[PDB]
């Protein structure tokens, strides 16, 4: 209906994450063979998540509830991607080592599993939410002063540019996601839709810029 | 039936969206890169059209009745794609701010939000109808008196041609939209779906055409 | 089963139809860019076709009888694009104008359209008839003695060979379709299936070989 | 079950026809323009094989009888494109007249013309079965000391082994299918699903080795 | 639900395939030609993985059990190319004779006929589990110290290292197999889903990542 103001919002996601997914897949010609891995993850991502949200879907039609362990699978499967991407893009304009795709797919699974084992009770909210806040800030910081901004220095403004913004939406963007875990350990499927949005739609659209821009010049 | 002259239009028209994306994304080889991207959002906006068209032809063989909730996400995927197309054909042409992208695209969401607001009674009729006028005479003029014009007069003749016949899509073409609604609140289906035609396949014809046109001389 | 000679018929024309419509969007990288948007039109009129002899077997199962609107739909969509092809293929071969393209666009509809209004009782059947067949003789006449011989003239053997092929296929292969029309207002399905086969599949085929031979030379 | 051996065969013929359509799809990267279209016919091939062993399952489960119509329909759309893959690769090597294509279509479609007249009673199982292997050897003969031998002789030394093997295989791999037939007028699935396999990916993966070869070298 | 753990690793690991396979299919243009062959057999992999995957899932949704016959069936499709991967990376990479690929490919088929010998009841369990390991050992002989090492001695460092890492994964990856076959002759599907993961995604990186280190330098 038109008050629910929730699967409006699915519908709006689900197709827009097609549209990405295609503009992705497509958008690769533009772009040169380094940047090619770039623009083929994040279409990955963006089709993972319409993949998962086609199911999350069929389960709110059919039952009505919030489906955790698919978001969580879904997370599972594009959050390294997502996080890698700083690794494909500092790859495909500089010298960067591989040391920190390790670190940051590390770190993104620690965040996952924590946040998971403390979504189904398996450990007690605090400590885990703790931890998964831990290895998000360790994201953080490898991308802010850590190996990721090493790499940052040598790359052209351009690609600066690009990594500051995915940086911030790191930040300010993921911050959505743990926000509603506490809220929840103490309107969100909404949220959480609007928050994909920008998180899957814009960082591709980020890297697609940038990625033409190198190409082009 | 032969007598509603209704479904008739809608499977006709969805035929025609889905030829029509794959001859935008196929088409792609006869344009040089910079054209690329204005092909794949043209393709984007016809897939979206036919994806969305797809579940409004279920819901009219279930129900029965009219999805101004589906048509209005439609048009909130596919109006700032179309507006933004502008853009693109100026900067495969000249250079062109994206100062215009951005403003375009902020007119557009506001006259959908406005409209919609006005169609499911939020705001009063008079007044979000006012305001969505507004908002369209704001990228009319921005489309040719402001900026957009002031980029077009640095065009080749082609290009020019293109965004002059666009232009007139846009006054014209998108004038069927409000006059419905000015309707609505004082044969739509079949109006809104030849109208549909008009604009999402003529538009990215002359897309197509004048970047054929830009790449073989 | 064994005896209807029709199912068998519409099955095979449907793979037929799928195999060619996958034939000519793989092929086009044979041909140079000019010839690449008459194999997509042909592709596309490949593809509608077996779009919508899908539906038309779901109906025949379902009820058992001739969708004549869908047939109409069929050609409204796909008649305009093969006409079109004459004109595609001069343009790749040497300078037609596009007058031709608007002139046979225009005279396919109103042939299209007038049968229709015999076909749906809406007009007395000899005159749409008439009309219909003045329509389809002012496109041989373009397309024989008209602005389309005055291109043909000015191409290569190749390109004439297969415009006269093409020709050929208009009239004859063409006029099986006012044939039934002329039994039916004074076997059908089955007779329309295989002259789809030969005005949908060869003439692609002409158009595919003269484009290959084209561009290897 | 495990104790059919008929359903696993299914299962594995129809997986391995689409994985091979894929691949002969996906391939045409490595080969030049001139064996595009030998490995794009055979993609075709294999597709309407797994296109037409779909319903055949599906009529397996509903039913479980041998669908006979529906195999023939398959070899009417597919062994005219494989025999005419001698043409295909003769002509990506060396002069090849186009009478050789022309006379083997029409050798193939009377072989099974009269094979299904004799499958369906029409024509006395004798007849028919003679005039088939008379069509079938005459075919042979034109790949062997015809027309076919003739342009074989003036291609390299790869192009001539896969034409050998190729013949090879019209000899042994094809008379798979007139045995089982003689065996019918006086197993026979998975028979034919092996055959399947030996007569429909080999073969194509003959053609795509010498394609290969021949680009690369 | 969340106890289980082997539904959701059901659709991870089919998600996972699926993005795999659409990567691997997209990545071939990182590659020189050379390496395309063994890309597209890595994505076929990946394909067929989750093309059963899915009717496994579809299995164990209606009854709930073991589909032992359609993960045989899935491994005598995919173990061979995965086995013959060895060949295509040493043929992109130095002179490796085909003998190889013959016996590789020999000896996978052995392996597996053996085990589903053995899984059905045909043959005892220890003898076919013997024979098949035997064929596993010799799989491993001709990867180490056999022809392929051979192969391997003329090739470039970096071709050296991947082709190490996978005989590390044929190794101690694939013994995951044999195991839970003698634990079942005396969580298997967990760890079935969780090993084709490691053998079927990591195993194409491996391949990806040689391939485009190659292509680039
Ligand atoms: C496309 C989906 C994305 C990018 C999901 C991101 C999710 C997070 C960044 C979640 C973070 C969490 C914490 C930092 C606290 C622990 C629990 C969480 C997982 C929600
Ligand atoms: C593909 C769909 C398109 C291009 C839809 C366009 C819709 C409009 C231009 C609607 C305009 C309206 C106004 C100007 C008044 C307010 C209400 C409207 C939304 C129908
Ligand atoms: C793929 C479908 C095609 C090419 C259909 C073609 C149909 C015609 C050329 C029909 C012609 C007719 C007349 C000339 C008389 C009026 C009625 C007709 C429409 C069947
Ligand atoms: C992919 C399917 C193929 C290649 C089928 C081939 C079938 C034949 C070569 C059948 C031959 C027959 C005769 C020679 C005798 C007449 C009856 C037949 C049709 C089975
Ligand atoms: C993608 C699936 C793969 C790579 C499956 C591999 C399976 C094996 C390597 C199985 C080996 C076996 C033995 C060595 C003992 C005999 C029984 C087996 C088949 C499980």
């Amino acid at each position: 209906d038109a008050s629910d103001y929730t699967g409006v919002s699915f519908w709006l996601v689900t197709a827009a994450l097609l549209a990405s997914t295609v503009f992705f897949f497509v958008e690769r010609d533009r772009v040169s063979a380094k940047w090619k891995t770039s623009l083929t993850v994040s279409g990955l991502v963006t089709g993972i998540a319409f993949w998962h949200y086609m199911y999350m879907r069929g389960v709110w039609i059919e039952t009505g509830d919030s489906p955790t362990v698919f978001r969580y699978i879904d997370w599972l499967l594009t959050v390294p991607l997502l996080i890698c991407e700083f690794y494909l893009i500092l790859a495909a304009a500089t010298n960067v080592a591989g040391s920190l795709f390790k670190k940051l797919l590390v770190g993104s699974l620690v965040m996952l599993v924590f946040g998971y084992m403390g979504e189904a009770g398996i450990m007690a909210a605090w400590p885990a939410f703790i931890i998964g806040c831990l290895a998000w800030v360790y994201m953080i910081y490898e991308l802010w002063a850590g190996e990721g901004k090493s790499a940052c220095n040598t790359a052209s403004p351009a690609v600066q540019s690009a990594y500051n913004t995915m940086m911030y939406i790191i930040i300010f963007g993921w911050a959505i996601y743990p926000v509603g875990y506490f809220t929840g350990y103490l309107n969100l499927n909404l949220i959480y839709n609007l928050a994909d949005f920008v998180n899957k739609i814009l960082f591709g659209l980020i890297i697609w810029n940038v990625a033409v821009k190198e190409s082009s010049n």
